[PDB]
């Protein structure tokens, strides 16, 4: 590399990764707004923001890491961003729920060789006595990402249609002017096209500045499959997982139903501060687990799940509280709590395996939670949620009300749903409100994982003696 030259690789790279996680997350922060335009059901929505990300990893990450070791250059990012780039602008211009499910699998397909060609392009460029504070810079664009998401959505929801068509005729482009009516188009399309449109330029300007490393240069010079140990860390941490991906994907959705919150004020005075907070409790899980092991390791507090048994109600102290600022800080409480245990779950993985074998000890652990936590976790919250909005229909005879539901008219036009309308926003707002709180039930499976780990530790662990 070079002095100064390699560290403008790393921000290239870095900033290429948080765009990564704003395309990614920013569906959550326009969710309602989505499922309004298409009267989307909440088991549509939560099938819409999870299993798609089976592409991924299992499909997609796997074959795009061999391509990377025996493949060409800086070009497969460069590649991939442009991918995932023009698939989040096909979300805005999505015609259907099923066009908008296609897009999105693109935009995880073309996430998938985000990493992978990053990790080596680092790993060239750096030497060893510096690889790992690149590769910790590089790692904290998931964190930034969350926040950014948060930050840019909320922002550019509530950006009307028409504004956005005056700005782009007056700096010249009215041949995009002419033949929009730039007055009907929802605030949520503007957000994924002008997210995901400048991610093009971006990979263009990485292509020609970035230079392809000589693999291995570097001048300044699986057993863990038998442990009991580590499919129970896995496990439980594909549980604390599910939660937080069922959470995050009807967050913002609850907030509005519930407590009448804005689009941006959802994202912006709720999702973001959540979002850094959740990420403080995942650092902060890994320290703990790191600091406190006096020679005793799979530090807890006795009876080992009991931290997340306490983010359980925390968490539905949120969800049935009246109170929004009660919410917000109950809110705080359960995912410091809860996003500890990630973090902790993580490091203790790497406690029950040797050194050279601990890098695909956490990538197969990871492919699980993925798979696990991101497949089904927003599809449960959101199969139970239409479920429980349906009990609740079948109770006061809202069926014939109810075929006529449009998500929609729940924000101002009630009477336009009809005699029932009010009782079916209630319904659509308490729907979502039981399920949230079946979701985090879910943490009683994780922590039950956790403690069935402790409990084959001492005998997977791994000594040097």
């Amino acid at each position: 590399g070079s002095k100064p030259y390699r560290s403008y690789v790393l921000l290239a790279l870095t900033l290429i990764y948080t765009l990564n996680f704003i395309d990614r997350t920013v569906i959550t922060v326009v969710a309602q707004p989505i499922i309004n335009t298409f009267s989307l059901s909440d088991a549509q929505w939560g099938l819409l923001t999870g299993p798609p990300f089976a592409l991924f990893y299992a499909l997609m990450g796997i074959p795009i890491a061999m391509w990377a070791d025996r493949g060409n250059r800086v070009f497969i990012i460069s590649l991939c961003v442009i991918i995932w780039s023009i698939m989040t602008v096909f979300c805005g211009l999505a015609a259907s729920f099923i066009w908008l499910l296609l897009f999105r699998v693109g935009v995880a397909i073309g996430e998938a060789g985000c990493t992978p060609p990053a990790n080596s392009i680092i790993t060239d460029y750096y030497p060893p006595k510096s690889r790992a504070n690149a590769i910790g810079i590089y790692s904290m664009g998931v964190t930034v990402g969350g926040v950014m998401a948060q930050l840019f959505g909320g922002a550019l929801a509530g950006l009307q249609g028409a504004d956005f068509g005056n700005f782009l005729s007056s700096i010249g482009l009215g041949w995009l002017f002419s033949g929009i009516n730039w007055e009907e188009v929802e605030g949520w399309r503007l957000v994924f096209v002008i997210v995901g449109a400048p991610g093009i330029l971006v990979a263009l300007i990485l292509w020609l500045t970035t230079r392809e490393p000589p693999r291995g240069y570097s001048d300044p010079k699986r057993e863990f499959g038998a442990k009991p140990t580590f499919w129970s860390l896995s496990l439980g941490a594909a549980f604390v997982a599910f939660v937080g991906y069922g959470l995050i994907s009807f967050q913002a959705p609850f907030l509005m139903r519930v407590h009448g919150v804005s689009v941006s004020e959802a994202a912006i005075r709720y999702g973001a501060p959540l979002a850094a907070v959740a990420a403080f409790g995942t650092f902060l899980g890994g320290f703990l687990s790191e600091k406190f092991t006096p020679r005793f390791p799979a530090i807890v507090a006795w009876l080992p799940g009991v931290g997340l048994l306490i983010a359980i109600p925390a968490y539905i102290a949120a969800f049935l509280t009246p109170s929004l600022t009660m919410a917000f800080w109950m809110w705080v409480i359960a995912a410091i709590a809860h996003y500890a245990y990630l973090g902790a779950q993580y490091t203790v993985s790497t406690a029950i395996v040797s050194p050279r074998s601990r890098a695909t000890t956490v990538s197969v652990l990871l492919l699980i939670v993925s798979l696990i936590g991101n497949g089904l976790g927003p599809m449960f919250t959101g199969m139970m949620s239409s479920a429980f909005m349906g009990g609740i229909i079948r109770k006061n005879g809202l069926e014939e009300a109810f075929a006529t539901f449009n998500p929609g008219l729940c924000a101002g036009r009630m009477a336009e749903i009809g005699e029932m309308g009010p009782a079916l926003c209630s319904a659509y707002a308490e729907g979502l409100r039981q399920s949230m709180v079946a979701t985090v039930v879910f943490l009683v499976i994780a922590a039950a994982f956790y403690f069935l780990a402790s409990r084959t530790f001492l005998k997977d662990r791994w000594s040097p003696a």
